[PDB]
């Protein structure tokens, strides 16, 4: 980066009545800070009640109960039927009405939701998955190779180049989408992530037509391979049936608007946020680089753990509950911090170390366990580790040279700008 950090270095002692997690200032501080508050919640208030970020002249909603622990938060993952994930997985949602639209199976409680991810699971046919594997490998080498030729400078930003495409394209292709239509979903999909950001300017209006838009494209392709059996994931959910239930083009198009955010920009920022850690720690770079194949699994995992991607998902209550001693009421929304539990200090040793030997890592990055655990942690994986390996390949000594332009956000880990070089 440009900071110099010594790896192993903890976040500074951020006093508790210094911490506002309702606050838009909290989150557009530092990481360093950030995961310094998230310290003090685990050491002094792991469980406690704040009010949700007010954007102010819209609704706030009510407020919700911080989870901060591993334990906690690996508890409340597990146990669905107290923890529920609908009406929605976001502190506030502002377009409750269209929950399911956005969420497909995220925002669903058993026993919809186990019926909607069976069927989508059975799609993943062992032809579709190796398809998938075959565009990951397929896509980051393009893209880095791209990155070469479109700057002789040896300079480029990750995240334009290579960390928003490669997800992206990766879904493009297990969706069977032509590469004529890359262009429109990819407008599409960066309107509907860019919505509500400061700079990012779009208005609701805009933002809804896309939103319909693109449901309209995924349910004309769900369509078209009712007709034109392709080997695409688009074809395999149209066919997959679970106890003679079938998805409609409906559901599908849902399921592909998660895809395009869930399996999109999580993944982007784990590959920027991995990049720099890689970059502000080359010790780790060097091991990685060294036994490339053999160190991949943890390299990997630790990047999750490093970037928690996804900082929170929210629960709501079905019934009281009582833990850590604290009263929490049924209807109370609860927030699971992955953020703070991926540095949970009864958990990981040196939590404040980038290890990409680390293990055991019960990262929670991909959720606390249990029934909405992420569906494509795999591929996620897999995306990461094959980017790494086509830098190393191509440009082994790419570095991020800038400290990032940060998302202002509470829900994602975001890196809008990640300035990198190579020789
Ligand atoms: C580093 C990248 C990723 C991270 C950190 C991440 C994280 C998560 C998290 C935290 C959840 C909620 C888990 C829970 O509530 O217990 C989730 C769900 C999900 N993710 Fe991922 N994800 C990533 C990549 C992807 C990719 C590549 C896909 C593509 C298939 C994907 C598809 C999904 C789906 C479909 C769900 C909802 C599963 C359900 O509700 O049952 N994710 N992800
Ligand atoms: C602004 C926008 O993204 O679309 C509207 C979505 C809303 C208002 C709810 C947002 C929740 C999701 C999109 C599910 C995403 C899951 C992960 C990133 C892991
Ligand atoms: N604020």
């Amino acid at each position: 980066g440009l900071l110099p950090r010594v790896n192993g270095t903890p976040p500074p002692e951020v006093p508790l009545a210094d911490i506002e997690l309702g606050s838009l200032e909290f989150w557009g501080r530092d990481d360093d800070f950030r995961d310094g508050a998230f310290a003090t919640l685990r050491r002094e208030a792991p469980i406690s009640f704040w009010p949700p970020i007010e954007l102010a002249g819209l609704t706030a909603g009510k407020g919700h109960w911080a989870l901060t622990k591993h334990d906690d938060i690996h508890f409340a993952s597990r146990h669905p039927e107290i923890f529920h994930s609908s009406p929605n997985i976001v502190i506030h949602d502002q377009t409750p009405e269209l929950a399911e639209y956005f969420g497909s199976m995220i925002v669903l409680d058993d026993p919809r939701h186990q019926r909607l991810r069976s069927i989508v699971s059975r799609a993943f046919t062992p032809k579709v998955v190796a398809r998938i594997e075959a565009s990951v490998r397929e896509r980051a080498h393009r893209l880095v190779a791209a990155m070469i030729e479109n700057h002789p400078d040896g300079q480029a930003d990750l995240v334009s180049e290579l960390a928003g495409p490669l997800p992206l394209q990766i879904i493009c292709d297990m969706m069977g989408i032509p590469e004529e239509d890359h262009e429109q979903i990819f407008h599409w999909t960066n309107v509907i992530l860019g919505f509500g950001d400061p700079d990012l300017t779009t208005d609701f209006d805009e933002f809804l037509q896309v939103s319909m838009a693109i449901g309209g494209y995924a349910t004309a392709l769900a369509d078209d391979r009712r007709v034109n059996h392709h080997g695409d994931l688009t074809t395999s959910l149209v066919e997959a049936e679970v106890d003679g239930e079938r998805l409609s083009s409906s559901e599908i198009a849902m399921f592909f608007i998660l895809l395009v955010v869930a399996g999109n920009e999580t993944t982007r920022n784990a590959i920027s946020h991995g990049m720099l850690a890689l970059s502000r720690y080359p010790d780790e770079r060097a091991k990685w680089w060294s036994d490339f194949d053999g160190l991949a699994a943890t390299a990997v995992e630790e990047i999750v753990r490093w970037a928690s991607p996804v900082v929170y998902m929210r629960r709501t209550l079905s019934q009281d509950v009582d833990l850590r001693g604290t009263k929490m009421a049924a209807g109370d929304k609860v927030t699971l911090w992955y953020c703070s539990a991926n540095r949970d200090e009864e958990k990981f040793a040196d939590p404040w170390t980038f290890d990409v030997t680390r293990n055991p890592n019960p990262q929670v990055g991909f959720g606390g366990g249990g029934a909405h655990f992420c569906l494509g942690a795999n591929l996620a994986r897999r995306e990461i580790r094959v980017v790494f390996d086509e830098l190393r390949r191509q440009m082994p000594d790419v570095v991020a040279t800038e400290e990032p332009a940060r998302l202002l956000s509470q829900f994602i880990h975001g890196i809008k700008r990640l300035p990198v070089a190579w020789s």
